[PDB]
């Protein structure tokens, strides 16, 4: 199956066979069991040349995974939360890929599960220029999660102070 | 907690944050609630200056979890237990981790999940110059998991013809 497969080849930054891949006709919006497609996974593991060619290729630079949670889930640990790639590229910090995103056209202020936007989450894990980014192009710093919580509220509870000062001033 | 942190910093690859905690007294061995330390996380994400700096500072090289790392997800799926570092790097390709691990004295046979190696996930995941590092570090080329896979059979399931080659000739 060339859909798992160009999964598999994003999630593990195997360049040449995202390439063959779509060549042989594997579908750039494939999507695993829980709606996650490849560009997901290049944006989340940090690929950013597989992004490129993904997006180059057609690929939904809005697609959502399936929602999962309904209560507070910020850990290590999260794969799924009804988030779009630039989720997760602001997540795990990779400012290249959150600028080729927003390039793309992603929704700077996309609501994942809970209602959390990208700028939440860089501001969640420390982030400090992809916050500054994200903000400059149009990032909301009021958005308010399902309990009330800006993306200032997630940067004090985190003891991300450097953030709270800049989001504090926007 | 600390030990929070500093799993969060290894997984998100901040090496700064992960000097100041550990300065704080964060413990390099800490564990989430599925036994992933920051040396499962770091291996597993690829960042190999905080694999090198945990090492140094006491981190058990063969510590084993049944974690949860960021991955796709497929119906019908098998899964295994109390992966260590090695396994995961291995499994993500990371060849410069594979390295220092191993150079720190990582396991690369005897595990929880008996006979469930990194040479499997290697093969499994078509990362050659690792299975060719495994196979000169001793790993078992016949070593066979609980569904009776070895290597070889997952480089062939995978369509990885060259790693199934060169495990065939190191049969």
């Amino acid at each position: 199956d060339l859909g798992k497969k160009l999964l598999e080849a994003a999630w593990q930054g195997q360049d040449d066979e995202v390439r063959i891949l779509m060549a042989n006709g594997a579908d750039v919006n494939a999507q695993d069991k829980f709606g996650t497609t490849p560009l997901h996974l290049a944006a989340d593991m940090g690929h950013l040349e597989i992004v490129e060619v993904l997006l180059k290729t057609g690929a939904d630079v809005n697609a959502a995974a399936t929602g999962h949670y309904f209560q507070p889930y910020f850990s290590h640990s999260v794969s799924y939360f009804g988030e779009t790639p630039l989720h997760l590229a602001a997540e795990m910090g990779h400012l290249e890929i959150v600028e080729v995103l927003l390039k793309a056209g992603a929704d700077v202020n996309a609501f994942a599960d809970l209602g959390h936007t990208p700028l939440h989450l860089a501001a969640q894990w420390g982030h400090l220029e992809i916050v500054e980014v994200l903000l400059k192009h149009g990032a909301d710093v009021n958005a308010q999660d399902k309990f009330g919580k800006t993306p200032f509220d997630l940067a004090i509870d985190n003891g991300n102070e450097d953030i709270a000062e800049v989001l504090q001033k926007a």
